[PDB]
């Protein structure tokens, strides 16, 4: 078995079905005590929670699902009828994520799409009936943050006030993306300093609010 299978089994055997908080706590326990994994984690997760509560987004797009930790984190704070779409290139992880969400009782709020972000983003309007996004969580791969931001804009998926929230802007780091959004009059940016999940290593999130062309 894989690390990701082991995380899912741990949740299944140490959390309560239908209880998102118990799922997050189980994942965080496993990943602190047993095996590190690239979940956004509790420290940065608390910042994400504060952002989600401030904006109450009706439609969120996540890039990079992994085991479903961040999807659970966000979806448990969505209002009735609000929705999360999450894109995941690795089919084994897409299946873990789906099972994680099912266990948490969040499956009605989330659509887990198996494919590359750069291939799926251009299909959101016609295939997935999206108009514009209220929030984007970028947490897939550092080198895709800038290209996928520019693709989102090309595809007409951003509106005035769309919130981009980017993980790992310090470690592994996303220098092109940061230089771009911080230098562009089309974004208003704020940095939230924190720590790499499960580690005493500095990391941070960037919030970049789209301001129109
Ligand atoms: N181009 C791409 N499109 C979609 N998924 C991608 C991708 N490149 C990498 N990924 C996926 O992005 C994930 C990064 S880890 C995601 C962690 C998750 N957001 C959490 O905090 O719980 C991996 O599962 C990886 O397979
Ligand atoms: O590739 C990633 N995608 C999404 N999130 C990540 C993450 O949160 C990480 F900490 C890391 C990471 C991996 C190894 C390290 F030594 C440090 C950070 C990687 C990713
Ligand atoms: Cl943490
Ligand atoms: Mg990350």
């Amino acid at each position: 078995d894989t690390k990701e299978q082991r995380i899912l089994r741990y949740v299944q055997q140490n959390a309560k079905p239908g209880d998102p908080q118990s799922v997050l706590e189980a994942i965080d326990t496993y990943c602190t005590q047993k095996e590190w994994a690239m979940n956004v984690g509790d420290a940065k997760g608390q910042i994400m929670d504060a952002v989600i509560r401030e904006y109450s987004p009706s439609l969120v797009l996540e890039l990079g699902a992994y085991c479903g930790y961040s999807a659970v984190r966000m979806a448990r704070l969505l209002q009735p009828g609000a929705r999360l779409l999450t894109m995941e290139i690795n089919p084994d992880c897409a299946a873990i994520t789906q099972q994680m969400l099912n266990f948490a009782g969040l499956q009605d709020k989330v659509t887990i799409l198996n494919g590359a972000s750069q291939d799926l983003i251009p299909q959101l309007k016609k295939k997935y009936d999206v108009d514009t996004l209220d929030m984007v969580f970028l947490d897939h791969w550092k080198d895709r943050y800038l290209p996928d931001t520019l693709l989102l804009e090309k595809c007409g998926l951003l509106r005035k006030g769309t919130v981009l929230l980017a993980d790992n802007v310090i470690v592994p780091g996303t220098p092109d993306f940061l230089a771009y959004v911080r230098g562009s009059s089309s974004f208003e940016c704020t940095h939230y300093s924190s720590y790499l999940e499960y580690m005493k290593v500095v990391d941070g999130l960037e919030k970049a609010i789209y301001q129109g062309p």
